[PDB]
């Protein structure tokens, strides 16, 4: 049990308006054959064009919503819509392009998929709400065969060129005309009542319906993300390293220890309420403070209501000391808080578009995150950058230009001149901090927080 058997039954009711007379009894084997593809009894890594829900979840970075609408089918032009917002018109002779033959349309499809996916995944998974025309249009831009490698590198082949008779990955496919060995999943097979729009709109008010193929492609991928990452959550699935994952996670741990340690020194809170990950560890283990933990898993649907986290009867007095919400998404933070909140609007290879304004954050694990909302932070202010250190001024063991900065809160800077060690540590921390902010994380703190209160910790 690893791939989707070609002998699995495929429900054809969704296909019968575009394909009247379609047999009710149908397998993936017969559907693939009907789509114009011959699998030739091949044992070469590509057993089925269609994949399971579990395989699709493991390859969520490859998801591209795909829909085809009849503009007027060998006689009529087709509108091809992709969840990237692209609409192409193919003639058989929200970016909307005018009607062109398939030989040029297929060049555009390969360029669009390669640019969207080269930094995300080794493949493409066409996410469908299958009605017929999308499946029958695939022979015009898709080639299949044994699993292959790129002509210029070791990555698996995702494109084919008829001009050169060669294969390429998404990074080396310039000028390629066919999508090679794509994968696909029909959401309609999962068991839904009603059309695409009525199922999508139950969970999402951000994607409308301009009545074009890309709107359906977007709604389709959105509904699939809702089903696989919002109402169903699997934090055990591991995802490959495709970017700055390790550095971002290391920066997050450095910034957390820095900010919390300084808040405790500047305001001397007697108690800290750590609300979030049930597996959390004390980020400042040497601090004097009474550390109390409260379990809350990452919310994937809507942000937690502060009334449910704190009320309904713990120190009980969350108003005492300070509250630490490190990636714990709540509707409205209390005034006495230290907050790290992921901004879902951020553009990155780790952050994929999500459901209802939310985003799918994929860094080792997949975490659907509720929409970033500026009103959650009305009792707080933006945490300003600062570096604090009470370690001894000692080099030990990288060329130098003397550091001058009002935000290097150290004994050496208090005494007029930043030592080499604290300058090296300051620039390293500034790099980690910038990495974290640029990755989408935003930092917020109680209004009375003032770094001027840190200088008297040097007496
Ligand atoms: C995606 S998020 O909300 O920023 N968050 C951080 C990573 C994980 O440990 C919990 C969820
Ligand atoms: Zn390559
Ligand atoms: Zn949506
Ligand atoms: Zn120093």
């Amino acid at each position: 049990p690893t791939h989707l058997s070609v002998d699995t039954k495929f429900k054809t009711e969704g296909l019968c308006v575009d394909i009247p007379g379609i047999p009710k009894d149908m397998t993936y084997r017969r559907l693939i054959s009907m789509m114009g593809f011959k699998m030739n009894y091949q044992v070469n890594g590509y057993p089925n064009m269609f994949i399971t829900r579990e395989e699709a979840i493991r390859h969520v970075r490859a998801w591209i919503g795909f829909d085809v609408e009849g503009c007027h089918g060998t006689n009529l032009p087709l509108q091809l819509g992709f969840s990237t917002g692209v609409n192409l018109v193919a003639v058989p002779t929200p970016l909307m392009y005018k009607g062109l033959p398939w030989n040029v349309v297929r060049i555009k499809i390969v360029q669009m998929l390669s640019d969207t996916l080269k930094n995300l995944s080794d493949r493409v998974v066409f996410v469908l709400w299958a009605h017929g025309f999308e499946l029958t249009s695939m022979k015009y831009f898709v080639k299949i065969g044994p699993e292959r490698t790129c002509c210029l590198c070791d990555r698996r082949a995702t494109c084919f060129s008829t001009a050169s008779d060669t294969y390429a990955c998404w990074h080396h496919s310039i000028g390629f005309d066919y999508v090679y060995n794509p994968f696909m999943i029909d959401v309609q097979q999962w068991g839904f009542t009603g059309n695409l729009q009525s199922n999508h709109d139950l969970y999402c008010q951000v994607h409308g319906n301009a009545h074009v193929a890309s709107c359906d492609a977007i709604m389709t991928r959105c509904l699939a993300v809702h089903e696989c990452f919002v109402k169903r959550v699997d934090w055990t699935i591991e995802y490959p390293i495709i970017g700055d994952e390790l550095k971002i996670n290391a920066a997050c741990r450095k910034v957390q220890h820095m900010v919390v340690k300084a808040a405790l020194l500047a305001d001397k809170f007697p108690v800290l309420h750590d609300i979030g990950n049930p597996k959390a560890i004390k980020c400042v283990p040497q601090a004097d403070v009474e550390w109390k933990f409260y379990d809350a898993q990452p919310c994937s649907d809507k942000a937690y209501k502060i009334e449910e986290l704190f009320y309904s009867y713990h120190s009980d007095k969350f108003t005492d000391g300070v509250c630490l919400f490190w990636n714990c998404n709540v509707d409205r933070y209390p005034a006495n808080s230290i907050v790290c909140r992921f901004d879902t609007r951020v553009l990155s290879n780790l952050n994929l578009p999500g459901c209802d304004g939310g985003s799918l954050y994929v860094n080792k694990h997949a975490f659907h995150t509720p929409a970033f909302d500026k009103s959650a932070f009305v009792n707080l202010k933006q945490l300003p950058f600062f570096y604090y250190s009470d370690s001894p001024c000692e080099s030990h063991g990288i060329d130098y230009v003397p550091l001058k900065s009002a935000t290097c809160i150290t004994r050496c800077n208090l005494g007029g001149a930043v030592c080499r060690h604290h300058a090296n540590e300051y620039r390293l921390y500034l790099d980690a901090y910038n990495m974290m902010i640029s990755a989408g994380f935003s930092l917020w703190v109680y209004k009375q927080f003032d770094t001027y209160n840190l200088w008297n910790t040097f007496t």
